[PDB]
């Protein structure tokens, strides 16, 4: 620990089985996205904030080309989660490489993963320090913050009535999708806000209705927002598309005291 | 019927003739224009993409890049943005092109995509509305090159007499790709081409986001006409977003003209 990075490469993928395959979005979201419940036998080692690689079709032509997908489960969960938007052109029409693999994916199917990737992780002392957070996400970008939240708060899906252990840090989440029906992991987000009204705050920026996104909602709250960052030393986390970085970073008006600003973009 | 002439199993060995930095020094981006010699063995129509296989002859895994040249010219060209991330770390094919030198071998695929001009275009003087972000300009350049019969050596001959309105969104002036070519067409054919650049840097400050599709909305009354009144083929090539607020534009002032709208986003 924690040199989990690259325990399984494309040179040695890990046979895993699908355990569940669930639609993350309701009928009012244009996008299609599947949460995967993946059985790795406790063998696949990873760390909240980590991405895993899936090699489409691993047993024509090869076909040994992988895509990364952020894990959205806590280390502490028997099987692991992951969320995948199906990409189409341009329904019943055409698909991207991985997209199509996952579109035809069936339960108890072989899926081949690749060792931990990335460094978007939480701080190590975060759980004891009661450290504070500002998570910023678009679309599938919420994944890491779900895993983040399953850790900070007690996860158990089967024990959702207690207790639960509290990090009592303050967490502010800016989440931007198209509409309500397009927000990944609603059941959990709604639950977290419900169980911990003094620890988690969610700002949803919806695309539908010049254009207005999550950085624009962050500017519009810029005086309030900085408090969080400096007064509560709120840790900075950006995950999603490039565009987010500039408008939130250039709102800083610094010193390698900006450390803890984590930018991940895909 | 040139599609798939070449595949990862029989990739066409081509050679790197040139590698021009396509951006001026104010762009945060890094894009290289490759000029690739193939012995005229690559067959494609303007608007097709080709497949590049990084480090062929590890993983044999092609990425697609829009051809920014026309059939006529001896060599094919292409433009590549170099994708980066911090935690000096590069994309797979990006890293490949970045390290790419003059007279290197480069293995292409057969062609790809259906983002083409209609078969009767020059001799039907068909109108055009082209929407693009960043590298998405490539196909339209490819078009313009044919329609106007461009010859770097000679610059005139063209019979095409239609109208071409280009909407192009980029960060700032220095980020317009193929500015040379665009600026030329604007100058040489000012009653056959009209361009609308939409620079991203302007909205950084105390304003909300404004992208290429916003300009098309702000200019919505005119846009409909260009499409309705002028029997224009509409092309969108760039980011996912461009499409709904324009598409959604088209339902206001109906369908089965569908066959006149062409989309290719990534
Ligand atoms: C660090 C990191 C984390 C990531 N985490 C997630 C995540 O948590 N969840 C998630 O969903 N994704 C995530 N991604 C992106 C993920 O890898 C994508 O699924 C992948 O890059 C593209 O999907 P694909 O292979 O199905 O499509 P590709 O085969 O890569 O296709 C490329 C894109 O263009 C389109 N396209 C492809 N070929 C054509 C063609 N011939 N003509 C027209 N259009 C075409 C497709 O619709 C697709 O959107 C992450 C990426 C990174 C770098
Ligand atoms: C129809 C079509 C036409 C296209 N035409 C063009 C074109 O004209 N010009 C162009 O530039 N592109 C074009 N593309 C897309 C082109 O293939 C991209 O260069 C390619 O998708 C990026 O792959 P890569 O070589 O950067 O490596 P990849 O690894 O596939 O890149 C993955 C992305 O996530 C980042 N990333 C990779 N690994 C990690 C990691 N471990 N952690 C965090 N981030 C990571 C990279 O910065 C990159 O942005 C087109 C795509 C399609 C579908
Ligand atoms: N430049 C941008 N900055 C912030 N959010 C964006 C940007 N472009 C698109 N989005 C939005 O991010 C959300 C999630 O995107 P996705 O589901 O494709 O990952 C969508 O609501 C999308 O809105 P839009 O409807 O304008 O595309
Ligand atoms: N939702 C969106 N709709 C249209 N254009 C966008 C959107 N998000 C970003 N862009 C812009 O597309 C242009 C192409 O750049 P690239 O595709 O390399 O990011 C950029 O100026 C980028 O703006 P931004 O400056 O906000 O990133």
């Amino acid at each position: 620990e924690n040199n989990f990075i690259n325990l399984y490469t494309v040179k040695n993928p890990l046979k895993c089985k699908i355990v569940d395959k669930i639609n993350l979005v309701r009928p009012n979201s244009p996008n299609e996205v599947y949460h995967l419940e993946i059985n790795h036998n406790g063998l696949f080692k990873y760390l909240e904030g980590h991405t895993c690689g899936i090699i489409p079709y691993y047993n024509i032509k090869k076909q040994r080309c992988a895509r990364l997908y952020s894990i959205s489960s806590s280390n502490n969960m028997e099987n692991l989660s992951v969320a995948i938007k199906i990409h189409k052109y341009e329904n019943i029409t055409n698909y991207g490489y991985c997209s199509g693999f996952i579109k035809n994916l069936k339960i108890n199917d072989d899926i081949y993963l690749t060792g931990a990737h990335g460094y978007f992780n939480l701080p190590n002392d975060a759980i004891q320090k009661n450290t504070n957070f500002i998570f910023i996400a678009t679309g599938t970008g919420i994944s890491p913050y779900i895993s983040f939240l399953k850790k900070l708060f007690a996860y158990d899906k089967n024990n959702l009535y207690n207790r639960n252990s509290n990090y009592t840090g303050y967490i502010t989440i800016y989440y931007g999708v198209y509409n309500e029906d397009s927000i990944l992991y609603l059941n959990e987000l709604e639950y977290f806000q419900k169980m911990y009204p003094n620890n988690i705050n969610i700002h949803y920026v919806f695309s539908y209705k010049t254009s207005f996104y999550v950085q624009d909602e962050i500017y519009k709250r810029k005086t309030e927002f900085l408090n969080l960052f400096n007064n509560y030393k709120c840790e900075l986390y950006i995950c999603g598309l490039k565009s987010i970085r500039y408008k939130v970073m250039d709102i800083l008006k610094d010193e390698k005291k900006k450390k803890r600003v984590h930018v991940e973009v895909y």
